[PDB]
């Protein structure tokens, strides 16, 4: 029902903001995504650059993918993103996390017609 695409843009799409306003900002968007509702995911990334922006990563930089797979594809230029990572108070269904604001390279799976990103594979 939700698309490998989809669920990316729900995951990891924050165009919103530039960057991370608050050490809440995991704490919320982990929410508001509803990517707690099934367990505490242990790290999560958003990234704060447009749509068109992320999607042409697929016409990037070609890598290897962490299964050895290549259909993987690393941003030319960094990118402004958020790591949420959980803190050591954190139990479902009260999952916590920390906030950490940085730049680096996106690295993402790309798959179908049109080629877009379905996974986010690491940050470098
Ligand atoms: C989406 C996001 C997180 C998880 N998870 O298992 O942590 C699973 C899914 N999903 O669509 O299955």
């Amino acid at each position: 029902k939700e698309t490998a695409a989809a669920k990316f843009e729900r995951q990891h799409m924050d165009s919103s903001t530039s960057a991370a306003s608050s050490s809440n900002y995991c704490n919320q968007m982990m929410k508001s995504r509803n990517l707690t509702k099934d367990r505490c995911k242990p790290v999560n990334t958003f990234v704060h650059e447009s749509l068109a922006d992320v999607q042409a990563v697929c016409s990037q930089k070609n890598v290897a993918c962490k299964n050895g797979q290549t259909n993987c594809y690393q941003s030319y230029s960094t990118m402004s993103i958020t790591d949420c990572r959980e803190t050591g108070s954190s139990k479902y269904p009260n999952c916590a996390y920390k906030t950490t604001q940085a730049n680096k390279h996106i690295i993402v799976a790309c798959e179908g017609n049109p080629y877009v990103p379905v996974h986010f594979d690491a940050s470098v």
